[PDB]
């Protein structure tokens, strides 16, 4: 009677503090530990959604909860089939694995020398910003790594989940020996 | 017997398929509106999580989960004051509402004529790019709206939720005749 509950608490306090965590501190851009634990977590909980649904659905309250409850259940597989169509989509535009997260669809794509650099861009621009300090590259807010400004790619790709998007270099300056600035447009 | 079990589990439902929601599309670059939904979601989650721990702390499997539980119950508690303090600190040197994102703890202030916009950045630089183009604002990546680029400001602030950062503008080119660049850099 009452150890039933007890372990019964105890497992659902581990797991709604697990959520708490996740939802606080799931983003990659404040730890990407807990990020993983938050996709891990969202991907038992699609599933998790659903099967609690068909259970509704099977043991009702009454006609119409059995019929929220199956449009409940097609709504976590709704979203599941959603996002494993735009991930997967993004994957083969990219190649990289920020098209499985869901924060961000919006990737940037640069080449720098042997292999191509992916970056999640927060707001879809028609531009995107190239700049070059002492030889360290920066993209639309967000740093590159280290590169030549003359050898700076004349062009770039944005990848949307349902569009790849290139983008010519229209403008360049030179600030310095190495430093200098660049744009991109799309077309 | 069976009709408790039913309205607990379709109650249950309901708030999982929330949590799947705004922990897929939770976020201000996907939908405000469901992001809204998700700061709701985490603010009951902190006292749940503490109240649930509460619980099997008064009534635990065993001494070890009595311990357990407790220090799951400071960790909920400790984890909203976090929260608190950063966003309060962070409201205090910015007075916008971003600072109560947990997803970004990095803010630009850029003052556009009367008041000052402010929006998240992602990657903490020391260096920030200003781009007009024919006149409109983006700063690192993100827009700003309009903005004549004469009219642009000598000094940028950026507000981490420990120190407020100031950026002097050091550099300045003009593409056009309100087309232009322009760099920001800390001290
Ligand atoms: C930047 C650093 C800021 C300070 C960091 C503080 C670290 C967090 O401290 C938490 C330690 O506080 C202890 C809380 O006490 C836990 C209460 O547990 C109750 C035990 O219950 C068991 C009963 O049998
Ligand atoms: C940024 C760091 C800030 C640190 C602040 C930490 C504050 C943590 O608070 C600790 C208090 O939580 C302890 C909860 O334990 C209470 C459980 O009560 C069990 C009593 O059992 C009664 C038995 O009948």
């Amino acid at each position: 009677v009452l150890r039933l509950v007890k372990d019964w608490n105890f497992t659902w306090s581990v797991v709604f503090l697990l959520i708490t965590i996740v939802l606080q501190y799931g983003y990659p851009s404040r730890s990407m530990f807990v990020y993983v634990i938050k996709m891990f977590v969202l991907w038992l909980l699609w599933p998790a959604s659903m099967a609690l649904s068909i259970f509704c659905a099977v043991y009702p309250i009454d006609l119409a909860s059995q019929i929220i409850s199956g449009i409940l259940a097609a709504t976590s597989c709704a979203m599941w089939i959603s996002y494993f169509v735009q991930s997967i989509r993004l994957f083969m535009r990219t190649g990289s694995w920020w098209s499985f997260n869901p924060e961000s669809n919006c990737l940037l794509n640069v080449p720098i020398g042997g292999t191509t650099v992916v970056r999640p861009l927060v707001e879809d621009s028609t531009s995107v910003t190239a700049v070059v300090t002492d030889g360290y590259l920066k993209m639309a807010g967000m740093h590159f790594g280290a590169c030549d400004f003359q050898r700076l790619p004349s062009e770039v790709t944005v990848a949307k989940p349902n569009v790849l998007i290139a983008l010519k270099m229209i403008k360049r300056q030179a600030y310095g020996t190495n430093s200098g600035v660049a744009i991109y447009h799309r077309y």
